[PDB]
């Protein structure tokens, strides 16, 4: 129950991208659930603040919080999008769209 | 109200590293405080992964989770500890432990 990479499939459509993506309809997003707690796991690769954090937050929760599951790496897709002279164009490389890596930050 | 760098005061006898760490008592961590929803600020430096979580978790809050605020870039401080042979060495640049940049993630 610890911070690593789930699925999470995004249709363009419904975050209101379709009218400048033409395709996919539909991608592999991922997302990044799970606690940032102790005992730790082996591969959240944890900054040294995470670490703090989540300890002054065990000795503060009301006032500090805890440490956030978010992606620490991440990979392009290709999407087919309206250019503004009205004509599809391919990007190839859309970076930083979906996740490789969680951790602990 | 969105992300930023607030306060954090982080004393090492509260979080168990004051039996391996001699000096400074206490230190300023900082932390990363703040929502990250719509209508995003200029410098949160979001991610594009960031973005369409945040739209999906509009669309479906109890499924889907929003984006965190996280430290998105860290400083060192230098720490007096207690060597293995028990003769307190400087660690000059302790790598990961001070918030330089917030960030949505
Ligand atoms: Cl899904
Ligand atoms: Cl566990
Ligand atoms: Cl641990
Ligand atoms: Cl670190
Ligand atoms: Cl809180
Ligand atoms: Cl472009
Ligand atoms: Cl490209
Ligand atoms: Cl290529
Ligand atoms: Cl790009
Ligand atoms: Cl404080
Ligand atoms: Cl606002
Ligand atoms: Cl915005
Ligand atoms: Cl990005
Ligand atoms: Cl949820
Ligand atoms: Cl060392
Ligand atoms: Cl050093
Ligand atoms: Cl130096
Ligand atoms: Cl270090
Ligand atoms: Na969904
Ligand atoms: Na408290
Ligand atoms: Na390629
Ligand atoms: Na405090
Ligand atoms: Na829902
Ligand atoms: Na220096």
């Amino acid at each position: 129950s610890h911070c690593q990479k789930t699925s999470l499939r995004v249709n363009f459509e419904d975050i209101g991208w379709d009218s400048w993506i033409i395709a996919p309809k539909e991608y592999e997003a991922y997302e990044c659930r799970g606690g940032c707690f102790f005992p730790l796991a082996d591969d959240v690769t944890p900054t040294k603040h995470a670490i703090v954090q989540t300890l002054v937050h065990l000795k503060f929760p009301t006032k500090v919080s805890k440490a956030c599951c978010v992606p620490t790496k991440l990979s392009p897709i290709s999407v087919l999008y309206k250019d503004d002279m009205g004509v599809p164009t391919l990007k190839y490389h859309y970076e930083g769209m979906s996740v490789a890596e969680c951790g602990c930050r």
